[PDB]
């Protein structure tokens, strides 16, 4: 037992509005490793909440896509 959690920070695309944006985290919250999602679309912006043993960018950009929506890495 220990399963870490960390926040991610990323950037979106390709969206309608600020509501399916939280849909998209809140379905996305049900894949392994995750635990918390917050789309911070005030910003722009989305944090993800998961635990970065379990996920990853994987099951996420996996889903992102089945969610309908892309998100941008302008960080890395
Ligand atoms: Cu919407």
């Amino acid at each position: 037992m220990l399963s870490e959690q960390k926040e991610i920070a990323m950037q979106v695309s390709g969206m309608t509005c600020a509501a399916c944006a939280a849909r998209i985290e809140k379905g996305l919250k049900r894949m392994p490793g995750v635990t918390d999602a917050n789309v911070n679309l005030a910003t722009e912006t989305v944090n993800v909440i998961y635990d970065p043993a379990e996920t990853g960018t994987a099951a996420i950009q996996e889903k992102i896509e089945k969610l309908g929506y892309h998100v941008v890495i302008e960080g890395r």
